[PDB]
């Protein structure tokens, strides 16, 4: 599996639905990182989205309730079956996107982290989990300067190693 969430340092991760802060270049690597792959969302992180369903991508919702529907989306209803649909499609992978309680369900079957970090301080309402970097090891990186300091933020890559 392959996790990819936006934080700053202030343990922040969204606000609202959308992000605290304005970052083009990262909202233009989520359609490179999500085309190809299958893209899991949660119930909040769906309808969170501009123009729903996303095209030029799988479209998944991990959710327990009999009520939630989806037009033009596979409705997942347990983890067994988002990994039985993986199996099938070889091809593509299984990438986390949000919200905070779809990755601690993958968390278990996580194995690469990408974590956004960015200079500029954003104060919201929702915060990113406790990840165990206890168990990971870095491998790759890329650092990018913004036109503005607090527009500056780093792609970390870490793999899971045992
Ligand atoms: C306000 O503009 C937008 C906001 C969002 N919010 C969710 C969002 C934002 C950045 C992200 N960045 C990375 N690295 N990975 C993600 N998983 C990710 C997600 C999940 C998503 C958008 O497209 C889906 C978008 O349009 C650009």
């Amino acid at each position: 599996t392959a996790f990819l969430w936006a934080q700053d340092r202030d343990g922040l991760i969204g606000k609202d639905g959308h992000l605290p802060w304005h970052l083009p270049d990262d909202l233009h690597y989520f359609r490179a990182q999500t085309v190809g792959k299958i893209m899991v969302v949660g119930r909040r992180t769906y309808e969170s989205f501009p123009k729903r369903p996303l095209p030029e991508r799988t479209n998944v919702v991990l959710t327990h309730q009999e009520d939630y529907q989806a037009q033009g989306a596979v409705v997942v209803h347990d983890v067994a079956a988002v990994f039985a649909y993986a199996k099938q499609h070889p091809d593509q992978e299984l990438v986390i996107a949000g919200g905070a309680q779809i990755f601690t369900a993958f968390k278990d079957d996580v194995d690469t982290l990408l974590v956004t970090r960015l200079a500029g301080s954003f104060e919201g309402d929702t915060k990113m989990i406790p990840l165990n970097w206890d168990d990971f090891t870095k491998v790759s990186s890329r650092t990018v300067e913004d036109t503005n300091p607090a527009l500056t933020h780093t792609y970390e890559v870490w793999q899971k190693k045992a």
